[PDB]
């Protein structure tokens, strides 16, 4: 095994265990020591403001298995600490029979069981599980645990009647899925329910839903109350929330919603983020965030979705979110976004980047898999004054219009994503920082520029406003890690609505996909003005690339460039002329970003194990 | 629900948990502190000479599941205190995947992993599992665990390749069972094996046994060997020890193999208690000890055995253990003994006797299930100057004969059972003993004859010896737990050769069982004598009823008379006559025995708790 990256790759999988631990791996955001890792879950912010963050781990493997929650903690979103304790970085393990096969994921009540903070967690045991399988009663069940120590441990309640698992029964027959519980106040639900309570005698401050479906019938989010304030051993069906057809799509521009939910979340924003009023905030939009599966050809065959939605009660005291439009929160390589609450009326959304070796050739290699997105918080986008001549307008699908009084104007509304301000100030005071000139891009452009200033390793970020004649056929964008052979590159073309990332030439290492991202993107027109505008904004962070446009476009995905030089990055373009001109604006280059683990050295392997012949017999874990 | 015993019982169904824990409570014995207790397990004398006694065992239920290892320890097999540690009184439990179905029966490896004191013991996970389902591979595995502070707790070696599980993959496949490893050291066997370890790679000096079967083709005892001295992970399956026939019996006097063994152990005795020599001591015997399961149509289906065996050396580096005659460790409602090796040459036994309430009426209002026998020492009987005229001598059945030279005596040889000294000295010691004058019964004996002195409650022991001539048709014996309305009958018939207990009147209540235990005792007739004797000890605990004939027989039983003053004792004939005289003479009572638990209050229980609806959902344990 060389790891010669001056010269072409030789046969990577000749290459001993985590060998390539640093060659590609992110330094700028959450990811665990080492391992397998996959959807963040137990977000909640701590008395003393800082963040805690769990995640799915299985440490010195790295494929799924045994789950567990690994832990850290942060006071800025961006600089984290890991938890140490008795099994490391864990802090909850499969111990008891109603857990055995797997910590699922789980989210926080904050004055929980006897004042503490406490998770709520999809406990799993033995049998078929899955979408696709025929699971039973009792494979997943909610479970509690509290923490004394503000996360370094937790403690479940007892297994047995009145005590864990605390939810077991299900809802409906023949579920697809239930998992993943979201635990929530909402001043919105109990103003809608006041009226409802005889009918349930389901009073508490505090809803949950489940995430799951029903076999042949399409997915299903199962809302819950609590009984009773204070109590948090019974928790009251109310009745299906969200409820979605098999395979069914809204339209081009919001995914499949497929046939089972997962890491389903409601909240309620408005444009400066979190709202916490009963319904009398008319600036203010129900949304429900959620995952699903088997509606999608590739991206393993998930979607991370969100809709916005209308609230109706039902007869019986129940809920009916119904969908008034439906969007994605990334067109890439991520999923199981969650969602907490942060001082100062905001709402902080992340998801997991699974990486792009879907064959697993690689993954020991390796020694990790996995890394969360950005920590990005969550808002009503409103753009005011926009022409009733922007194409396709009216169809509404992934955003909702309404009309000025004499009908020559609109007001789009639609969800908001924008990395949180604490990791754009710490990017930007850490890095190198190059204002670029303003470029138009006409009939001498090069199909790629350089950047005059350029990055020094692969942990970067660059930003640009790409302004479009409104009848352009003209594309442009950004290419990055970048060298004469190995180049990834971020197309947006106007004429069809599409952002795209071509990553044919990403790698030389052939075994890393090498398919096309696309993402929809809405160019909102604006009253008045003879251009149309797209604010893109890239991250670069090891082997992850992630995209932002006009605060609302996210799209994650990775590139895995052998050579040492494959760093560099600079403007795109194609089609453009003397008439049909490109200007290129607001220019810059953040280069180093942040180190997110400063206590981390390097290198934080520890091998890989494996689970021996039994893994196979069990039948539940890989094993690797 | 009244408590009142000196009238009729009433709806003893109606009296809550725990309410009955001391009416019928064994003193003088080992038993858990409360709940479901079954198998021992872990036995091995502590290097401060003590004793260190694991069971099976399930707190706060009275029916099995979550099978732990509960343990105690004592300096002289009598007196016991409990373990207390984090877990109360258990010292293992469920905890891994390749546990959390129940820690099962495991045994003792005095210098084992970094020295100290190691159990291999069987680890169950999920699936169907027992002798009559379609059991697979992994089910039931063999893992291991340490002790630094002995016996306080054990930690388990790591879930993984080269750890935890050791054995897993089944030596044959439809096996019934795989279960029970019994470690132990063997001169015997290392040196047959000496000439054939090129052969297999096999030179540890512990051998282990597993017990199983396979499906129609009847039970197996699987003899595996330590692939090297001082390495506790590699175990080599030489092959099948003992192989017996799918419901075979050896006859009248030997049980039934059953389709399936468990809990079996091997051991080498002399005259004198365990035999430590390579094969040299002609005096000395190999023994393996096992139960068999679906082999009778009552007593839970289960029988405890014993055979005598030759061992012959296969070409393959195996061992065939052929029996050479076969016989009943316990014909009483007990079961799964285990043996263990005790400083001065001795092999000590002990076993479980379950209640005779298997219809699950009064367990809840008991608040416990089970206890240990009597600590029993192992070693080979000898009776020299037989007469050859003994009615069926020569189908050496449970005993092997010996003819003299002139073919005018026989020396018969047979496993010998008999109670641990330390037990006998501290009962008499702490009872008060009353020393009773030989009877003749005769013409004018009474059915029934109080002892002169009588017991003062449930706790006592009573020995006699019963001469009858050689052609006797008289029956008698012993009547224990007695009032005018309840009493328990002890015969034996010699015309017959049968020992039974006759529980038809044992209580008023009518829901435990009342079906006559039966055992068969061979009187080995002496060259000269004109009669033939029968030395009858009884031990009344309680409930429990242990009966010991010639330091041969041994026969476990339940009896629950209601009624305080049914504790009386005394002599029962029948079909004594002037001509057909039976004598009965070295007659004591020692009323009282010994408080086997001074540190417990009379009051153990801690309630009683149901595991809720995921039990049926998980299907593993009843959850009560
Ligand atoms: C199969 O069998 C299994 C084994 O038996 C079984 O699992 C066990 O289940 C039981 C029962 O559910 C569990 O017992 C509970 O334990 C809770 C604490 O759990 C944490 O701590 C224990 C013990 O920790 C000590 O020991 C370990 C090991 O050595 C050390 O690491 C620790 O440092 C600590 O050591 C100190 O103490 C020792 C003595 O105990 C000393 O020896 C030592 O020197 C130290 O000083 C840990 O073992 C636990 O770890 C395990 O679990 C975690 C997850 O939780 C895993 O991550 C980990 O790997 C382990 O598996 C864990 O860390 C107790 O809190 C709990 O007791 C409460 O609940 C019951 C009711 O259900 C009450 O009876 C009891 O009174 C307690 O309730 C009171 O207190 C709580 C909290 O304060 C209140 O909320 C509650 O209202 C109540 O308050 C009352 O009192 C107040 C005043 O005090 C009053 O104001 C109130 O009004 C009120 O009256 C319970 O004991 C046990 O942990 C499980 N063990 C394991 C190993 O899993 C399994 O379920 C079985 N399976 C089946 C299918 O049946
Ligand atoms: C799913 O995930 C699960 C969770 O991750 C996973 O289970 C875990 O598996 C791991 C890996 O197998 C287990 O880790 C092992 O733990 C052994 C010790 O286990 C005992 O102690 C731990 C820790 O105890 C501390 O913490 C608890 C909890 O707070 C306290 O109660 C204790 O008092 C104690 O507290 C002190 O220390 C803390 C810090 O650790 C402090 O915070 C605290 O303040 C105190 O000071 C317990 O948690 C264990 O309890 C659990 O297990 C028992 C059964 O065992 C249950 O009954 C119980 O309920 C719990 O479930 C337990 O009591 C370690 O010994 C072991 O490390 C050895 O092995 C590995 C190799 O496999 C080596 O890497 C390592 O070096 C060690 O080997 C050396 O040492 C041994 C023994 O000394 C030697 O034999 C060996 O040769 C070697 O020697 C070397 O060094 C010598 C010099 O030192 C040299 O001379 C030699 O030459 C040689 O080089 C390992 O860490 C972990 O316990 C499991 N945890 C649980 C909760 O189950 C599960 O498997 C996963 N499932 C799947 C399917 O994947
Ligand atoms: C004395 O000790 C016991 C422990 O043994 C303590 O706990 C009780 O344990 C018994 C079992 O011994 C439980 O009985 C079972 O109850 C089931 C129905 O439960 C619901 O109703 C009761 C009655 O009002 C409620 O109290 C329960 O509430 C508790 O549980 C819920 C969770 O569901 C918690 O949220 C609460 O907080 C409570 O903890 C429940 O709401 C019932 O299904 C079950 O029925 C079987 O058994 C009976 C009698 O044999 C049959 O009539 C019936 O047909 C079922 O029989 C089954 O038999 C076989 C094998 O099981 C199966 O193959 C068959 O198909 C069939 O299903 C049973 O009656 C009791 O619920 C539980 N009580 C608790 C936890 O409070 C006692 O508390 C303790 N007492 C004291 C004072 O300490
Ligand atoms: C680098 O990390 C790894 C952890 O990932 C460490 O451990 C190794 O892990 C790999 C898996 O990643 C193991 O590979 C598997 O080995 C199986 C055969 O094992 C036996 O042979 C090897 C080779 O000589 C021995 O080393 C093993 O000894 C160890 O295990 C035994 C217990 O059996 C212990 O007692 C010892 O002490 C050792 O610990 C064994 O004797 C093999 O069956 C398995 O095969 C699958 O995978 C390959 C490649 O994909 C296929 O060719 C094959 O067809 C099988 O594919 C399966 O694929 C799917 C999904 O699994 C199934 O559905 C199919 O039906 C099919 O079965 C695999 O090759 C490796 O054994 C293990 N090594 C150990 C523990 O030593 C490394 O140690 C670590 N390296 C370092 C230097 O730290
Ligand atoms: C019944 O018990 C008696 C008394 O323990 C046994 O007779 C003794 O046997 C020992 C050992 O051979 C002798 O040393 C004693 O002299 C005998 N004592 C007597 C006759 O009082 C007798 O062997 C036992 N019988 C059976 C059939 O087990
Ligand atoms: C980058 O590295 C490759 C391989 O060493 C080399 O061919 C190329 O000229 C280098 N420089 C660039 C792309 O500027
Ligand atoms: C990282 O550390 C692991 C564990 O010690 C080691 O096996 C691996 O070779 C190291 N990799 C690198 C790139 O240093
Ligand atoms: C309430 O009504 C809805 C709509 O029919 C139904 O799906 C839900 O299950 C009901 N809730 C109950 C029965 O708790
Ligand atoms: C909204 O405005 C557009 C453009 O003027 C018009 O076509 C449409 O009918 C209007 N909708 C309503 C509800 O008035
Ligand atoms: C660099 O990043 C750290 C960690 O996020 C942050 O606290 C610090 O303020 C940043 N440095 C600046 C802004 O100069
Ligand atoms: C075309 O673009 C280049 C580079 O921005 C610029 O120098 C030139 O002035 C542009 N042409 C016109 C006509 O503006
Ligand atoms: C024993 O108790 C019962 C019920 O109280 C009574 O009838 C009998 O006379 C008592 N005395 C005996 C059996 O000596
Ligand atoms: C024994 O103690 C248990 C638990 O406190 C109690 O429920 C039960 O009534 C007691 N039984 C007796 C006979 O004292
Ligand atoms: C050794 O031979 C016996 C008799 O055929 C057989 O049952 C056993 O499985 C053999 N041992 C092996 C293959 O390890
Ligand atoms: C043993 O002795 C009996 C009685 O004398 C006789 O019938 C039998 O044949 C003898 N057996 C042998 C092997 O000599
Ligand atoms: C009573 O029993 C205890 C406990 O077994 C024992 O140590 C003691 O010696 C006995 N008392 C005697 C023999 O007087
Ligand atoms: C018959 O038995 C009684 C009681 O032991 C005794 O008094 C009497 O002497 C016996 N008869 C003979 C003939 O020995
Ligand atoms: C003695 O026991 C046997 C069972 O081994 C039975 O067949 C026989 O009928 C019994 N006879 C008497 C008289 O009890
Ligand atoms: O690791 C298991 C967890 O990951 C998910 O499948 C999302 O991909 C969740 O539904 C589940 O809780
Ligand atoms: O409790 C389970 C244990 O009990 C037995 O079934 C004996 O009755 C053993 O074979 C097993 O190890």
């Amino acid at each position: 095994c060389s790891l010669d990256q001056t010269v072409a790759p030789g046969n990577l999988t000749l290459c001993g265990n985590a060998t390539l631990f640093t060659t590609f791996r992110p330094k700028a955001r959450f990811i665990a020591p080492e391992g397998w890792m996959n959807a963040p879950m137990g977000l909640y912010q701590r008395a003393d403001g800082s963040i805690h963050a769990g995640y799915q781990s299985h440490p010195k493997h790295i494929q799924w298995g045994n789950i567990s929650q690994g832990a850290a903690y942060s006071s800025d979103f961006t600089s984290w600490t890991d938890f140490n304790g008795s099994e490391g970085y864990k802090t909850i393990w499969p111990s008891q029979i109603y857990d055995i096969r797997g910590v699922f994921d789980g989210s926080i009540i904050k004055e929980g069981i006897d004042g503490y903070p406490t998770i709520l967690y999809t406990s799993t045991s033995f049998g078929p599980l899955g979408a696709t399988l025929n699971e039973a009663e009792g494979t997943e069940t909610q479970s509690l645990a509290y923490t004394t120590d503000d996360g370094a441990s937790w403690i479940k309640l007892g297994y047995g009647a009145g005590q864990n698992p605390v939810i077991y029964e299900w809802p409906e027959t023949n579920l697809t899925g239930f998992r993943d519980p979201y635990v929530f106040q909402s001043p919105r639900l109990e103003a809608l329910l006041a009226n409802t309570t005889s009918i349930t005698n389901a009073t508490g401050d505090h809803f949950a839903t489940i995430s799951g479906g029903v076999h042949g019938d399409g997915a299903r989010l199962f809302l819950y109350r609590q009984h009773t304030t204070g109590e948090f051993i019974k928790w009251t069906y109310l009745g299906p929330l969200v409820t979605t057809g098999y395979k069914e799509s809204y339209g081009e521009w919001s995914g499949n919603y497929g046939i089972n939910f997962e890491t389903a979340g409601v909240t309620r924003l408005n444009p400066a983020g979190a709202a916490w009023d009963n319904g009398s905030d008319t600036t203010a939009v129900d949304f429900v965030t959620f995952g699903t599966e088997q509606g999608r050809a590739d991206h393993q065959n998930h979607w991370p979705l969100w809709a916005a939605v209308d609230y109706e009660v039902r007869d019986n005291g129940s809920i009916e979110a119904v969908i008034a439009y439906s969007g994605v929160q990334d067109w890439g390589r991520s999923y199981a976004y969650a969602s907490f609450p942060v001082e100062g009326y905001r709402q902080v959304s992340v998801g997991w980047i699974y990486e792009d070796d879907d064959n697993v050739i690689l993954a020991k290699q390796f020694g990790y898999q996995g890394a969360f997105t950005l920590f990005r918080d969550l808002f009503v986008k409103v753009v005011e004054n926009v022409s009733p001549s922007t194409p396709g307008l009216f169809e509404q699908a992934s955003w909702s219009t309404k009309n000025s009084t004499d009908g020559m104007s609109v007001t789009v509304t639609t969800l908001g994503q924008r990395v949180v301000p604490e990791t754009l100030a710490a990017y930007k005071g850490n890095s190198t920082v190059s204002t670029l000139a303003p470029v138009m891009l006409n009939e001498s452009a090069a199909a790629y520029t350089p950047f005059s200033s350029q990055p020094t390793d692969r942990f970067y970020a660059l930003t640009g406003s790409f302004e479009f004649g409104l009848n352009t056929t003209a594309k442009a964008g950004f290419r990055v890690l970048a060298s004469e052979e190995e180049y990834t590159d971020i197309w947006f073309d106007p004429a069809s609505e599409n952002l795209t990332v071509v990553r044919t030439a990403s790698s030389l290492i052939k075994s890393f996909g090498n398919d096309t991202e696309l993402a929809k993107v809405k160019l909102y027109e604006i009253v008045g003005a003879e251009s149309k505008t797209l604010n893109l904004t890239v991250f670069v962070d090891g082997s992850v690339i992630e995209i932002y446009a006009n605060d609302e476009v996210a799209l994650s995905t990775r590139a895995y460039p052998w050579l040492a030089n494959s760093t560099g990055a600079g403007l795109l373009a194609d089609g453009t002329t003397a008439g049909d001109v490109v200007g290129v604006s607001g220019l810059e280059l953040w280069d180093g970003l942040v180190d997110a683990w400063p206590a981390r050295p390097a290198n934080t392997s520890q091998g890989l194990v494996w689970d021996g012949p039994t893994a196979a017999m069990y039948g539940l874990f890989a094993g690797y």
